[PDB]
């Protein structure tokens, strides 16, 4: 319990599931946005060439 107090994380079960869901959707959104950026950059490079 002391250890628990130490860690200092509420870590509620509902909070846990919600948080993991939101942060994972953030991860995938980030990856997809980066892929879009790469695609547009390659298109621009093709235009220059």
């Amino acid at each position: 319990l002391q250890e628990m107090k130490d860690i200092g994380v509420q870590a509620d079960a509902n909070a846990e599931m919600r948080a993991r869901e939101r942060r994972d959707r953030l991860h995938e959104a980030l990856s997809v946005n980066r892929s879009r950026v790469n695609q547009l950059e390659k298109q621009i490079a093709f235009c220059e060439a």
